[PDB]
């Protein structure tokens, strides 16, 4: 953001999964398109959970 | 390694692969590549890195 150096962390921060943030995400939900979680992190959500939307498929992603 | 160059790197990678212009917007189903800002998916019948066969290209939020 503020800098060259916050906006590295932001950049590098942003491929790490939300929720245990130790691994990069590996899961697009869909219908809503969020790019939140790793695999593991994605298997006990049915709804997304940043916006509550029922997940219909959680694809894999590289 | 820079910070900035660091930083150019990571920008540059979150770049469409087709037009190089507009970031990656798109997540293609089934393959899971995420190759093309939303525009450019429009031309591609086949994913550009691994040519399977699109059936759905899934807007990133
Ligand atoms: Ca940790
Ligand atoms: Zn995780
Ligand atoms: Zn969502
Ligand atoms: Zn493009
Ligand atoms: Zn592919």
């Amino acid at each position: 953001e503020i800098s060259t150096e916050e906006q590295l962390r932001r950049l590098q921060e942003e491929k790490l999964c939300k929720i245990c943030m130790d691994r990069n995400i590996a899961i697009v939900f869909v219908p809503c398109g969020h790019l939140v979680t790793c695999k593991q992190c994605a298997e006990a959500v049915d709804k997304c959970p940043m916006c509550y939307t029922v997940i219909t498929f959680k694809q894999k992603i590289f």
